């Protein structure tokens, strides 16, 4: 059986459009969306979500298809997993609670999420944090053959099925604990608690989770990346007041730069990390978001 | 298991690195053919003999490839860069008595090719290379859109062991979808079943799966430096050049034209097939050589 990481905080499995998001629900005052990545859970917030209950409504949802999330049926266009559908349908949930205007932090794909949700629906959002991450246009952008050795599973995920499914199918706990030590300041697993580590490993052992993951980055590589050029060309801006959190050892890495583009109101910060800033960094992270939040 | 050269010897030929496995047949001028990925000397079994009737025609196994012997590899993946690969090969061809021979290569065994007459031009009468461009033109195209084609550059070229250890899964299905999916018709249906079961068989071993990555390792770096350094210098091959590709294959962004930029004598011509000019195309591709080789 898997761990409870946030004592103390509710469980709610919200019903939308587009099937249920599961989500712990902890604190209370000013409503905060707090959104996972690959290849994670809602339980990657664990070690800041109780220091951010203490000022706040916290919402930790699993993403569609993530977790303990439903897993549309995905199509030819990887619909139900670009982060512009992910948006409308978390929109849809945080209404079932009745937040129609709150604050949301995000890491890797659901930081994508939410600067997605940020472009298509601003008056949604009261403040948006973003972690460790540029916009999907700017990784596709700057791609080249040293950024294509250094970061390669976007291309790699982003081939049709079923290559990316089968070659993960034969092992996927070493996969999935590579990618989490790979990515973090030291490149081990020593960031994570391993109760944290083993939620992400169950999550990674089913198929269909692993499918979902799949079309997550396809949706990265096409649809994603088309929105995103779209908005870029036409200079469209994010006018909600925006935090960009990264680390100096993360995948984004300057990124404020990167940002200013994208964002008029836009302030920003590294931390000495790798890309698991709420794990690694949990401290600090849990206090420039709540300093950001509360300002 | 199946004999696919009617009239041809079978060799083991001494170097210092190891043997390099041959097929041999005709007599006339010297020709070496040179398979690449995922393949071995068996993919020029519909080509060889309309070549022999006019030459001596070495049809062997890239050293590390199916039935050569794999010398061990280092942290700079020197045995299976092209140029020691080049220096193995010419190896073997002074064990025939072949200092001055025409050469064909595909795929990887083209990538020996072009560097074996950059290196050693004395040694060439000829050369023909078919569906490539050089290393250091496919990295300095890799944007989005290569990075999503050719993704096998940048995954199999990561560190070891990751993509062994997602290759041993279900070795046989890689190997035949990346021999479908880089054809004209998308499926087996152009190769000679015998053939596939002779890659298949090849593929299946961890060790030769290895070498491959070592070989991908190796196009990432030394290769690429090394074909670095001739573009810095504007050396041109001075051998006389002949280029075919596949209408739908990966070369094509036009070959010829890029590979006037690194030769100074050559040729071209597209041919109606995907990436496996000798199979796929094998009456064509036989004619252009013939024609070519031929004084
Ligand atoms: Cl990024
Ligand atoms: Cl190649």
């Amino acid at each position: 059986d898997l761990a409870d990481l946030f004592p103390g905080f509710g469980s709610e499995w919200i019903n939308t459009s587009s099937g249920r998001i599961f989500a712990r629900v902890g604190g209370d005052g000013p409503p905060l969306l707090l959104l996972h990545g690959f290849p994670q859970t809602h339980v990657m917030w664990h070690r800041v979500a109780p220091k951010l209950a203490e000022r706040f409504k916290v919402i930790v949802a699993d993403l569609p298809g993530y977790g303990w999330s439903d897993m549309p049926e995905s199509d030819e266009q990887h619909t139900p997993y670009t982060k512009r559908a992910m948006a409308k349908q978390l929109i849809e949930a945080m209404e079932q609670l009745g937040h129609v205007h709150f604050a949301l932090a995000g890491h890797n794909r659901g930081a994508r999420v939410s600067y997605r949700l940020a472009l298509d629906s601003p008056g949604r959002l009261s403040k948006l944090a973003v972690l460790d991450i540029l916009p999907t246009y700017e990784y596709w952008q700057r791609m080249n053959r040293a950024y294509a050795l250094k970061i390669y599973h976007w291309s790699f995920l982003a081939q049709p099925a079923p290559l990316p499914e089968n070659l993960l199918g034969g092992d996927p706990d070493f996969y999935v604990k590579a990618k989490l030590a790979s990515w973090t300041r030291a490149g081990d697993l020593s960031a994570f608690d391993p109760r944290a580590v083993e939620h992400y490993r169950i999550a990674f052992a089913d198929p269909m989770r692993r499918h979902v993951m799949c079309e997550d980055y396809r949706a990265g590589a096409y649809a994603d990346f088309e929105h995103d050029k779209i908005d870029v060309e036409a200079g469209n801006k994010i006018p909600v007041p925006m935090l960009a959190l990264w680390g100096a050892s993360g995948i984004a890495q300057t990124p404020l730069d990167v940002w200013r583009k994208w964002a008029s109101d836009v302030q920003g910060a590294p931390i000495e990390s790798g890309h698991f800033l709420p794990e690694e960094a949990p401290d600090q992270t849990a206090e420039a978001l709540v300093r950001f939040f509360s300002a």
